[PDB]
């Protein structure tokens, strides 16, 4: 019916002050300027952002993929894979089309599985995503949920599905960072995504879907997280590789 | 009136048989699929071009910035630079609408620059610009040649323009990977793009633009010039830390 809390991460920060929305901290910093757009910082934000998730899920052998813009399970309509080689584990980073809270086009990461006969199957790969995500979140530093989505109250096209919410102190709120769904033979038998047997049987596949980085989010997450006293926002160790600092100080 | 011969970098690759087109390589490497669509090797090789070019470009001091897609002027509009700031290098990586020859989408780094009055500072700028393009490309192993394009002859919008063509051993020709040109006042007239003098006078700036990478086009340029009789094509040392390899073999 609703939304379970499924786990806890990380600790709310504590702040001797208001904070700030991300926002005020992008223009005090000129990160963020205008429509919107990212300058200096905040564009080495975004880009260490997508490159740390996409770099981490090719070490977990994820096979990378590129498309030119529904539709990671639209690229194995069609298609047949050997019982040897389930399951198949894709990445794909790509640009999207549908505050930094809503804009037109961004960038975001996605994790695409297919898999073996069944629910054992999908489901186990399913927590694996999930595991990817929450591994990725605390690497970041980051305070989360993650929530157990109702499927058959309303929806339906999902078995299962996790939401994981990240901690906003200028919001004041917890707000969606990655979503990750058991779509089973759903897609599988709308595009005729098969997989082979032992004995020979074709079967139809299932899918697993789930989005391994959406960046405007984790950005508003990091800044508003993250942000000092003095306007200055930490930079998480991960990203200080991609930053070459660890404090983003505003300039003069 | 027609387009001149102003550099020749490189040499024509040797084969001991014919050479293939970029489609042939991809889909016996199992990086081509499919529309169109990249996968593992092929894949990373998109990503660390886009990455090295990146890279390059923040280590020569160019301030990185991202949009939500013409625009990397229009982000300007309205906007008054201090002569103190001149050149401003602006340097953005986006995704663009328009064989791999033409997809309606693809991954494309710019670059953006705004400087002081006249002539001299412009042409400098674009000679600058033109070297980075030279530099990149003979760093990945193209062999190339650089034109000078007519500006008064159709066109307009330019006063100078430079545009480099790398060699496409399996289309047998060379083509166009990146291009250069100095529009001066013409988008600063039409955009309100200022700067401020010494004295107080505000004056139209000028603008140069130049691509820094248009990865379809290197896609080919590489898979062609770097491809081997067993199939294999080899790997620029400037991208094997993308590749994880010096060669690509192709799936078993």
């Amino acid at each position: 019916s609703q939304a379970r809390v499924l786990h806890m991460v990380g600790d709310k920060p504590v702040f001797s002050f208001q904070p700030r929305g991300h926002l005020e901290i992008g223009e005090k910093l000129d990160i963020i300027r205008q429509s919107y757009y990212l300058r200096g910082a905040g564009a080495l934000l975004q880009h260490g952002l997508v490159n740390f998730t996409f770099n981490k899920l090719l070490r977990r052998g994820f096979t990378p993929m590129t498309v030119p813009d529904v539709g990671l399970a639209g690229y194995f309509m069609d298609h047949t894979v050997a019982f040897r080689d389930l399951p198949v584990r894709m990445v794909c980073s790509s640009t999207c089309y549908r505050g930094l809270y809503r804009v037109h086009h961004f960038t975001k990461v996605e994790m695409f599985g297919v898999t073996g006969p069944g629910l054992e199957q999908s489901s186990q790969l399913l927590e694996e995503f999930l595991s990817l995500q929450m591994e990725i979140l605390t690497e970041l530093g980051l305070h989360f949920r993650v929530l157990d989505m109702p499927t058959q109250e309303l929806g339906l096209p999902a078995y299962r599905k996790f939401d994981i919410e990240a901690w906003m102190p200028g919001r004041g709120r917890f707000g969606e960072v990655t979503s990750a769904s058991n779509c089973t033979d759903f897609q599988s038998r709308r595009l005729h995504i098969m997989f082979q047997t032992e004995a020979g049987e074709l079967q139809f596949a299932h899918t697993v879907n789930a989005t391994a980085c959406a960046v405007p989010r984790l950005l508003i997450a990091l800044l508003e997280s993250n942000q000092q006293k003095d306007g200055s926002v930490l930079v998480p160790p991960a990203l200080q590789s991609y930053l070459g600092t660890d404090r983003i100080t505003a300039p003069t």
